[PDB]
């Protein structure tokens, strides 16, 4: 089963986390986004949103969707 969530990257730099994610799961694009960005309920299994704070630290567990 391919890895689809990265709890161990919470608290890390989001741009570094995006690189790791795209290496561990070859079928996803990782996107660093500011936490709280309004998103619709569109499920994109090839996307991992990496939610970060004002210092670009990951604040939520990244997962596909």
């Amino acid at each position: 089963p391919v890895k689809n969530s990265w709890p161990e990257l919470v608290g890390t730099n989001g741009d570094i986390a995006a690189g790791i994610i795209q290496t561990e799961n070859a079928n996803v694009k990782a996107i660093v986004v500011k936490e709280g960005l309004p998103i619709t309920q569109d499920l994109n299994f090839n996307r991992v949103r990496v939610f970060v704070d004002e210092n670009r630290v990951v604040t939520q567990v990244p997962a596909i969707g």
